[PDB]
Protein backbone atom coordinates (compact mmCIF):
# COMPACT_ATOMS: atom_id res chain seq x y z
CA UNK A 1 0.00 0.00 0.00
CA UNK A 2 0.65 3.70 -0.69
CA UNK A 3 0.71 4.47 3.27
CA UNK A 4 2.73 1.86 4.21
CA UNK A 5 5.53 2.38 1.22
CA UNK A 6 5.52 6.38 2.22
CA UNK A 7 5.60 5.76 5.79
CA UNK A 8 8.49 3.56 5.35
CA UNK A 9 10.46 5.85 3.17
CA UNK A 10 9.78 8.86 5.48
CA UNK A 11 25.80 10.92 13.48
CA UNK A 12 28.63 12.93 12.98
CA UNK A 13 28.17 14.40 16.33
CA UNK A 14 29.43 11.86 18.52
CA UNK A 15 31.93 10.37 16.56
CA UNK A 16 35.42 11.45 16.67
CA UNK A 17 36.95 14.62 16.00
CA UNK A 18 39.67 17.13 17.36
CA UNK A 19 39.90 19.22 19.91
CA UNK A 20 41.93 22.35 21.08
CA UNK A 21 41.86 22.60 24.27
CA UNK A 22 42.17 25.95 25.02
CA UNK A 23 38.97 27.21 22.94
CA UNK A 24 36.76 28.29 25.04
CA UNK A 25 33.88 25.79 26.01
CA UNK A 26 31.04 28.67 26.14
CA UNK A 27 27.87 27.55 24.27
CA UNK A 28 25.87 29.70 21.73
CA UNK A 29 29.23 31.43 20.62
CA UNK A 30 29.91 33.60 23.91
CA UNK A 31 32.95 35.07 24.95
CA UNK A 32 34.77 36.31 27.99
CA UNK A 33 34.63 39.67 29.85
CA UNK A 34 38.07 40.39 28.74
CA UNK A 35 37.63 39.17 25.67
CA UNK A 36 34.65 41.80 25.66
CA UNK A 37 36.77 44.55 26.56
CA UNK A 38 39.80 43.82 23.95
CA UNK A 39 36.82 44.48 20.78
CA UNK A 40 36.00 47.52 22.55
CA UNK A 41 39.55 48.77 23.03
CA UNK A 42 39.87 48.30 19.58
CA UNK A 43 36.75 49.25 17.62
CA UNK A 44 35.91 53.01 16.58
CA UNK A 45 32.28 53.01 15.03
CA UNK A 46 29.18 51.50 17.16
CA UNK A 47 26.06 51.55 16.34
CA UNK A 48 23.67 52.75 19.40
CA UNK A 49 19.80 51.97 19.70
CA UNK A 50 17.47 54.57 22.46
CA UNK A 51 13.70 54.29 22.69
CA UNK A 52 11.92 57.52 20.91
CA UNK A 53 8.21 57.84 21.50
CA UNK A 54 6.02 57.22 18.31
CA UNK A 55 2.76 58.31 16.57
CA UNK A 56 0.84 55.70 18.67
CA UNK A 57 2.76 56.83 21.43
CA UNK A 58 4.62 53.35 21.66
CA UNK A 59 8.67 53.79 22.31
CA UNK A 60 10.56 52.51 18.70
CA UNK A 61 14.56 52.31 19.00
CA UNK A 62 16.66 54.32 16.36
CA UNK A 63 19.74 52.56 15.01
CA UNK A 64 22.78 55.73 14.75
CA UNK A 65 26.08 54.20 13.54
CA UNK A 66 28.94 56.72 15.39
CA UNK A 67 32.63 57.02 16.56
CA UNK A 68 33.12 55.93 20.25
CA UNK A 69 35.24 55.61 22.63
CA UNK A 70 35.57 52.81 25.99
CA UNK A 71 36.93 54.25 29.12
CA UNK A 72 38.12 51.18 31.06
CA UNK A 73 38.43 53.06 34.26
CA UNK A 74 35.45 55.54 34.44
CA UNK A 75 33.33 52.20 33.44
CA UNK A 76 31.98 53.92 30.17
CA UNK A 77 31.83 55.01 26.45
CA UNK A 78 31.52 58.17 25.01
CA UNK A 79 30.10 59.38 21.70
CA UNK A 80 28.89 62.53 20.24
CA UNK A 81 25.44 62.70 18.46
CA UNK A 82 22.86 65.43 17.46
CA UNK A 83 20.25 63.00 16.08
CA UNK A 84 17.19 62.90 18.12
CA UNK A 85 13.37 62.09 17.78
CA UNK A 86 10.21 63.69 19.38
CA UNK A 87 10.32 62.92 22.74
CA UNK A 88 12.60 59.98 24.28
CA UNK A 89 10.35 57.14 25.95
CA UNK A 90 12.11 57.46 28.63
CA UNK A 91 11.44 59.03 33.04
CA UNK A 92 14.47 61.00 33.33
CA UNK A 93 18.09 62.92 32.84
CA UNK A 94 19.34 59.56 31.46
CA UNK A 95 17.98 57.19 29.17
CA UNK A 96 18.52 53.36 28.81
CA UNK A 97 20.63 52.41 25.78
CA UNK A 98 22.41 49.65 23.70
CA UNK A 99 25.72 49.81 22.19
CA UNK A 100 26.63 47.38 19.58
CA UNK A 101 30.27 46.73 18.17
CA UNK A 102 31.36 44.37 15.77
CA UNK A 103 34.32 43.28 13.43
CA UNK A 104 32.73 41.60 10.22
CA UNK A 105 34.61 39.28 8.18
CA UNK A 106 33.92 37.15 5.41
CA UNK A 107 30.62 35.26 3.74
CA UNK A 108 31.43 31.87 4.11
CA UNK A 109 29.90 29.66 1.28
CA UNK A 110 28.68 26.11 1.54
CA UNK A 111 26.93 23.74 -0.54
CA UNK A 112 24.89 23.47 2.46
CA UNK A 113 22.22 26.22 2.86
CA UNK A 114 21.48 26.47 6.28
CA UNK A 115 25.41 26.57 6.88
CA UNK A 116 26.22 29.51 5.09
CA UNK A 117 27.24 32.31 6.84
CA UNK A 118 29.38 35.70 8.03
CA UNK A 119 32.39 35.77 10.01
CA UNK A 120 31.50 37.99 12.81
CA UNK A 121 32.51 39.24 16.36
CA UNK A 122 29.83 41.22 17.83
CA UNK A 123 29.63 43.01 21.35
CA UNK A 124 26.33 43.94 23.05
CA UNK A 125 26.65 46.80 25.70
CA UNK A 126 23.61 47.50 28.26
CA UNK A 127 23.45 50.52 30.25
CA UNK A 128 22.18 54.21 31.04
CA UNK A 129 23.12 57.09 28.48
CA UNK A 130 23.75 60.98 29.77
CA UNK A 131 24.40 63.79 28.16
CA UNK A 132 27.66 65.24 29.61
CA UNK A 133 28.38 69.38 30.13
CA UNK A 134 31.25 71.74 30.32
CA UNK A 135 34.41 70.60 31.19
CA UNK A 136 33.37 66.84 31.23
CA UNK A 137 32.16 66.75 27.81
CA UNK A 138 35.42 68.38 26.81
CA UNK A 139 37.56 65.83 27.98
CA UNK A 140 34.76 63.30 26.38
CA UNK A 141 35.12 64.67 23.20
CA UNK A 142 39.20 64.73 23.90
CA UNK A 143 39.23 61.47 24.35
CA UNK A 144 36.85 60.32 21.46
CA UNK A 145 38.83 62.37 18.82
CA UNK A 146 42.03 61.18 19.89
CA UNK A 147 41.21 57.71 20.39
CA UNK A 148 39.50 57.63 16.58
CA UNK A 149 42.40 59.40 15.02
CA UNK A 150 45.52 58.16 16.71
CA UNK A 151 48.72 60.78 16.67
CA UNK A 152 45.80 63.56 16.73
CA UNK A 153 45.86 65.89 19.88
CA UNK A 154 43.33 68.53 20.66
CA UNK A 155 45.25 71.70 21.12
CA UNK A 156 48.40 70.99 19.01
CA UNK A 157 46.85 69.42 15.86
CA UNK A 158 43.57 70.81 15.95
CA UNK A 159 42.53 74.00 18.05
CA UNK A 160 41.55 73.34 21.39
CA UNK A 161 37.58 73.04 22.30
CA UNK A 162 36.04 75.76 22.47
CA UNK A 163 32.54 76.87 24.74
CA UNK A 164 30.89 77.48 21.19
CA UNK A 165 31.90 73.78 20.88
CA UNK A 166 30.16 72.87 23.10
CA UNK A 167 27.32 74.37 22.87
CA UNK A 168 26.66 73.24 19.81
CA UNK A 169 27.67 69.47 20.20
CA UNK A 170 25.69 66.57 22.36
CA UNK A 171 28.45 64.01 23.94
CA UNK A 172 26.91 61.27 26.04
CA UNK A 173 28.80 58.65 28.83
CA UNK A 174 27.15 55.30 28.77
CA UNK A 175 27.57 53.90 31.90
CA UNK A 176 28.15 50.52 31.58
CA UNK A 177 25.72 47.85 33.46
CA UNK A 178 25.85 44.65 31.21
CA UNK A 179 27.27 43.51 28.41
CA UNK A 180 28.13 40.01 25.66
CA UNK A 181 30.31 38.84 24.03
CA UNK A 182 29.72 36.52 20.73
CA UNK A 183 32.57 35.35 18.31
CA UNK A 184 31.81 33.27 15.16
CA UNK A 185 34.67 33.24 12.83
CA UNK A 186 35.71 30.00 11.30
CA UNK A 187 37.96 29.76 8.24
CA UNK A 188 35.45 27.58 6.57
CA UNK A 189 31.35 26.97 6.69
CA UNK A 190 30.70 23.29 7.42
CA UNK A 191 29.98 21.37 4.24
CA UNK A 192 27.59 19.02 3.35
CA UNK A 193 29.93 15.73 2.57
CA UNK A 194 26.57 14.29 0.65
CA UNK A 195 26.42 16.91 -2.09
CA UNK A 196 28.62 17.69 -4.74
CA UNK A 197 31.83 19.96 -3.66
CA UNK A 198 31.71 23.57 -3.88
CA UNK A 199 33.77 24.20 -7.33
CA UNK A 200 37.15 26.56 -7.22
CA UNK A 201 35.45 30.02 -7.95
CA UNK A 202 34.21 29.43 -4.16
CA UNK A 203 37.13 28.68 -1.42
CA UNK A 204 40.01 29.28 -3.92
CA UNK B 1 38.40 98.49 35.21
CA UNK B 2 38.53 94.76 35.11
CA UNK B 3 34.75 94.47 34.61
CA UNK B 4 34.92 96.79 31.42
CA UNK B 5 38.11 95.01 30.17
CA UNK B 6 36.94 91.65 30.50
CA UNK B 7 33.43 92.75 28.63
CA UNK B 8 34.87 94.45 25.64
CA UNK B 9 37.92 91.43 25.21
CA UNK B 10 34.32 89.16 25.65
CA UNK B 11 30.64 85.53 7.50
CA UNK B 12 31.99 82.59 5.49
CA UNK B 13 28.23 81.67 5.36
CA UNK B 14 27.13 84.15 3.36
CA UNK B 15 30.25 85.02 1.43
CA UNK B 16 31.05 83.44 -1.83
CA UNK B 17 31.08 79.71 -2.62
CA UNK B 18 30.87 77.41 -5.62
CA UNK B 19 27.42 75.01 -5.86
CA UNK B 20 26.91 72.37 -8.31
CA UNK B 21 23.32 72.86 -9.68
CA UNK B 22 23.01 68.93 -9.12
CA UNK B 23 23.24 68.91 -5.47
CA UNK B 24 20.36 67.50 -3.26
CA UNK B 25 19.33 70.70 -1.68
CA UNK B 26 17.32 68.82 1.28
CA UNK B 27 18.50 69.78 5.01
CA UNK B 28 20.07 67.83 7.46
CA UNK B 29 22.42 65.35 5.11
CA UNK B 30 18.32 63.69 3.72
CA UNK B 31 18.62 61.64 0.85
CA UNK B 32 16.01 60.52 -2.15
CA UNK B 33 13.47 57.60 -2.00
CA UNK B 34 15.75 55.95 -5.09
CA UNK B 35 19.23 56.54 -3.07
CA UNK B 36 17.62 54.77 -0.67
CA UNK B 37 16.50 51.66 -2.92
CA UNK B 38 19.55 51.75 -4.88
CA UNK B 39 21.71 51.74 -1.41
CA UNK B 40 19.47 48.99 -0.28
CA UNK B 41 19.70 46.71 -2.96
CA UNK B 42 23.25 46.83 -2.73
CA UNK B 43 23.90 46.42 0.97
CA UNK B 44 24.13 42.74 2.66
CA UNK B 45 24.67 43.77 5.91
CA UNK B 46 22.26 45.12 8.07
CA UNK B 47 21.60 45.66 12.16
CA UNK B 48 18.16 44.95 12.83
CA UNK B 49 16.96 46.65 16.59
CA UNK B 50 13.72 45.01 17.98
CA UNK B 51 12.38 45.60 22.14
CA UNK B 52 12.51 42.61 24.68
CA UNK B 53 10.85 43.01 28.07
CA UNK B 54 13.82 42.84 30.84
CA UNK B 55 14.06 42.28 34.30
CA UNK B 56 12.44 45.95 35.42
CA UNK B 57 9.63 44.98 33.02
CA UNK B 58 10.47 47.78 30.79
CA UNK B 59 11.21 47.72 26.92
CA UNK B 60 15.22 47.45 25.43
CA UNK B 61 16.42 47.15 22.58
CA UNK B 62 19.23 44.65 20.99
CA UNK B 63 21.03 45.04 18.04
CA UNK B 64 21.29 42.32 16.29
CA UNK B 65 24.25 42.25 12.83
CA UNK B 66 23.14 39.73 10.29
CA UNK B 67 22.53 39.21 6.32
CA UNK B 68 19.47 40.72 4.71
CA UNK B 69 18.02 40.93 1.49
CA UNK B 70 15.59 43.59 0.17
CA UNK B 71 12.98 42.42 -1.96
CA UNK B 72 11.68 46.05 -3.72
CA UNK B 73 7.91 44.27 -4.76
CA UNK B 74 6.64 42.69 -1.74
CA UNK B 75 7.80 46.00 0.14
CA UNK B 76 10.00 43.96 2.87
CA UNK B 77 13.23 42.93 3.54
CA UNK B 78 14.09 39.53 4.70
CA UNK B 79 16.80 37.97 7.13
CA UNK B 80 17.66 34.78 9.59
CA UNK B 81 17.97 35.28 13.30
CA UNK B 82 17.60 32.55 16.16
CA UNK B 83 18.66 35.17 18.35
CA UNK B 84 16.08 36.26 20.95
CA UNK B 85 15.73 37.32 24.87
CA UNK B 86 12.62 36.37 26.84
CA UNK B 87 9.25 38.02 25.81
CA UNK B 88 8.71 40.38 23.08
CA UNK B 89 8.21 43.98 24.40
CA UNK B 90 5.32 43.73 21.43
CA UNK B 91 1.48 42.85 21.20
CA UNK B 92 0.97 40.59 18.22
CA UNK B 93 2.08 37.79 15.79
CA UNK B 94 4.54 40.18 14.73
CA UNK B 95 6.81 43.03 16.31
CA UNK B 96 7.72 46.52 14.89
CA UNK B 97 11.59 46.65 14.27
CA UNK B 98 14.07 48.81 12.88
CA UNK B 99 16.50 48.67 10.59
CA UNK B 100 19.58 49.87 9.58
CA UNK B 101 22.31 49.79 6.83
CA UNK B 102 25.12 51.88 6.30
CA UNK B 103 28.40 52.54 3.86
CA UNK B 104 30.88 53.67 6.39
CA UNK B 105 34.23 55.58 4.55
CA UNK B 106 37.12 56.91 5.95
CA UNK B 107 37.79 59.33 9.15
CA UNK B 108 38.57 62.90 8.10
CA UNK B 109 40.97 64.96 10.07
CA UNK B 110 40.84 68.47 10.64
CA UNK B 111 42.60 70.92 12.72
CA UNK B 112 39.47 71.78 13.98
CA UNK B 113 38.04 69.64 16.49
CA UNK B 114 34.13 69.58 16.02
CA UNK B 115 34.94 69.47 11.77
CA UNK B 116 36.60 66.26 12.61
CA UNK B 117 34.60 63.12 10.72
CA UNK B 118 34.00 59.97 8.86
CA UNK B 119 32.19 59.62 5.67
CA UNK B 120 28.80 57.37 5.84
CA UNK B 121 26.10 56.83 4.09
CA UNK B 122 23.30 55.43 6.10
CA UNK B 123 19.48 54.12 6.04
CA UNK B 124 17.29 53.67 9.03
CA UNK B 125 13.98 51.61 8.07
CA UNK B 126 11.19 50.89 10.47
CA UNK B 127 8.37 48.40 10.16
CA UNK B 128 6.63 45.71 11.05
CA UNK B 129 8.63 42.14 10.89
CA UNK B 130 6.64 38.42 11.10
CA UNK B 131 8.50 35.08 11.09
CA UNK B 132 7.80 33.05 7.99
CA UNK B 133 6.63 29.37 7.12
CA UNK B 134 6.98 26.77 4.79
CA UNK B 135 7.25 27.52 1.11
CA UNK B 136 7.77 31.42 2.88
CA UNK B 137 10.04 30.71 4.45
CA UNK B 138 12.02 28.41 1.59
CA UNK B 139 11.69 31.30 -0.60
CA UNK B 140 12.90 34.39 1.68
CA UNK B 141 15.67 31.94 2.71
CA UNK B 142 16.54 31.37 -1.07
CA UNK B 143 16.42 35.09 -2.05
CA UNK B 144 18.49 36.17 0.89
CA UNK B 145 21.35 33.38 0.14
CA UNK B 146 21.13 33.82 -3.57
CA UNK B 147 22.05 37.73 -2.98
CA UNK B 148 24.34 37.54 -0.53
CA UNK B 149 26.11 34.87 -2.32
CA UNK B 150 26.39 36.16 -5.85
CA UNK B 151 26.29 33.05 -8.39
CA UNK B 152 25.25 30.67 -5.26
CA UNK B 153 21.98 28.43 -6.66
CA UNK B 154 20.34 27.11 -3.88
CA UNK B 155 19.53 23.21 -5.22
CA UNK B 156 22.31 23.20 -7.41
CA UNK B 157 25.45 24.80 -5.54
CA UNK B 158 23.78 23.82 -2.78
CA UNK B 159 21.46 21.19 -1.84
CA UNK B 160 17.66 21.89 -1.31
CA UNK B 161 16.64 23.53 1.69
CA UNK B 162 15.07 21.32 3.40
CA UNK B 163 11.74 20.29 5.97
CA UNK B 164 14.08 20.42 9.06
CA UNK B 165 16.34 23.18 7.67
CA UNK B 166 13.13 25.22 7.89
CA UNK B 167 12.56 23.72 11.44
CA UNK B 168 15.66 25.12 12.80
CA UNK B 169 15.42 28.54 11.21
CA UNK B 170 13.69 31.50 12.43
CA UNK B 171 13.18 33.71 8.89
CA UNK B 172 11.67 37.03 8.89
CA UNK B 173 9.84 39.36 6.45
CA UNK B 174 9.96 43.00 7.95
CA UNK B 175 7.23 45.04 5.87
CA UNK B 176 8.69 48.66 5.22
CA UNK B 177 6.42 51.60 7.12
CA UNK B 178 8.63 54.02 6.75
CA UNK B 179 12.45 54.65 5.75
CA UNK B 180 14.83 57.77 6.15
CA UNK B 181 18.43 58.37 3.85
CA UNK B 182 21.20 60.34 5.20
CA UNK B 183 24.87 60.95 3.19
CA UNK B 184 27.41 62.78 4.74
CA UNK B 185 30.71 61.58 2.27
CA UNK B 186 32.99 64.76 2.15
CA UNK B 187 36.38 64.64 0.23
CA UNK B 188 38.04 66.37 2.72
CA UNK B 189 36.66 67.65 6.35
CA UNK B 190 36.38 71.66 6.89
CA UNK B 191 39.40 73.02 8.54
CA UNK B 192 40.03 76.03 10.36
CA UNK B 193 42.17 78.90 8.15
CA UNK B 194 43.17 80.31 11.25
CA UNK B 195 44.69 77.49 13.38
CA UNK B 196 48.19 75.85 11.80
CA UNK B 197 47.14 73.54 9.02
CA UNK B 198 47.02 69.59 9.35
CA UNK B 199 50.68 68.20 8.23
CA UNK B 200 51.31 66.26 5.19
CA UNK B 201 50.71 62.54 7.49
CA UNK B 202 47.26 63.90 7.91
CA UNK B 203 46.04 64.33 4.36
CA UNK B 204 48.67 63.23 2.50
Amino acid sequence: SYYHHHHHHLSDFYDPRERDPSVSRRPQNRQSDEWIRELLLRGTIARVATLWQGEDGAAFPFITPLAYAYRPEQGDLVYATNVVGRLRANAGQGHPATLEVSEIGQFLPSNSPLELSVQYRSVMVFGTARVLAGEDARAALTTLSERVFPGLKVGETTRPISEDDLKRTSVYSLSIDRWSGKENWAEQAIQEEDWPALGPEWLG
